[PDB]
RNA sequence: ACAU
DNA sequence: CGATGT
């Protein structure tokens, strides 16, 4: 089982969880940005994998790109399989946003057609994803 | 347990 | 040490 070079791969960063959520996509070959996400002031883990996920399937649609996106995240691949995040986050007024971010992202998957694979990228065996943020 |  | 998730 071979890493797939040719690929995007994306991950969240976090300050705090439930805190500060960001996200980057990255040329898995190269390590080259292609892609980053303002902080969203309050969210989890699970919801900025989840978010990072979609905006790379949205992302290479536009490019008319058929690579596959790595994810270390087991859950935020799950929650795309499903086209349903299913995140424990109280919703109030200081959650609002990503909630609403993931919600549009649901009904993205909702609305639209995609064969891109969803891999999941294996740390045990390959260290930290091309995308992580090097925080831990 | 496993994945973050 | 705490948290998010299956
Ligand atoms: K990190
Ligand atoms: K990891
Ligand atoms: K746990
Ligand atoms: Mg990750
Ligand atoms: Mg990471």
């Amino acid at each position: 089982e071979e890493i797939i070079w040719e690929s995007l791969s994306v991950d969240v960063g976090s300050q705090g969880n439930p805190g500060i959520v960001e996200y980057k996509g990255v040329d898995t070959k190269t390590g080259e940005v292609l892609f980053e996400r303002e902080p969203i002031p309050i969210g989890t883990n699970n919801m900025g994998e989840f978010l990072a996920i979609v905006h790379g399937l949205r992302y290479l649609k536009e490019r008319n790109s058929r690579k596959p996106i790595y994810s270390d995240s087991q859950t935020a691949i799950k929650w795309v399989k499903d086209k349903k995040a299913k995140s424990t986050l109280v919703r109030n007024e200081e959650t609002a946003l990503i909630w609403k971010l993931v919600d549009e992202a649901e009904e993205w998957l909702n609305t639209h057609t995609y064969e891109t694979p969803i891999l999941k990228w294996q740390t045990d065996k390959w260290g930290e994803i091309k995308a992580d943020y090097g925080r831990k």
